[PDB]
């Protein structure tokens, strides 16, 4: 992606997301906080 996270461009920037999964519900995996279907959702950060 072009905002990836400190753990590179392995995961998604949210902390409490892990990569993998789509809000969408229509891929497999992201690495943005574009498709984090946990984007700042309640666990933001864990
Ligand atoms: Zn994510």
């Amino acid at each position: 992606g072009s905002m990836a996270a400190h753990s590179a461009d392995l995961k998604c920037p949210t902390p409490g997301c892990d990569g993998s999964g789509h809000i969408t519900g229509n891929y497999a995996s992201h690495r943005s906080l574009s498709g984090c279907p946990r984007a700042k959702k309640s666990g933001l950060r864990v």
